[PDB]
């Protein structure tokens, strides 16, 4: 249920930044997953930062899952992720979405989510920020 994960991320303009956190998932319907994490990250530019966010993936259809992030972090930034999750193989699912914010300018995104081995999950995020960047991201989490 509680899986620690490791984040590390980089942008275009050359900022980089490093997060340790832990995520619990919970199974609230048999078609319906919920999700609570936190995270300390490390950055270039605005040193530490904890943000806290909530998860859910609802089944659309057979392999087809909506899912939608809630974070908001301690210098006051906050955001919402909307994605469908298209599941390709039993250990592969991609997952194109969009980035809101109260400052507007929805962000395209897209997710790659697959298995490394039997007990690793990685889970690549490719965004275009607002600030006209781009943001490449791994995500190692132990199964």
């Amino acid at each position: 249920g509680t899986k620690p994960y490791v984040k590390v991320r980089w942008n275009t303009d050359n900022t980089v930044a490093v997060a340790f956190g832990a995520e619990t998932d919970y199974k609230l319907a048999p078609y319906l997953k919920t999700g609570v994490a936190t995270e300390t990250e490390y950055n270039n530019s605005s040193l530490v930062k904890t943000g806290t966010e909530v998860k859910t993936a609802y089944r659309l259809g057979p392999n087809a899952a909506l899912e939608t992030v809630v974070r908001y972090n301690t210098d006051n930034t906050f955001g919402v992720e909307v994605a469908i999750e298209y599941r390709l193989e039993p250990d592969l699912s991609v997952a194109p979405g969009t980035r809101w914010n109260n400052s507007s300018l929805l962000a395209p995104y897209i997710k790659i989510k697959y298995k490394l081995g039997p007990d690793l999950d990685v889970v690549t995020t490719i965004a275009y920020n607002t600030d006209n960047t781009v943001g490449i991201e791994t995500k190692v989490a132990y199964k």
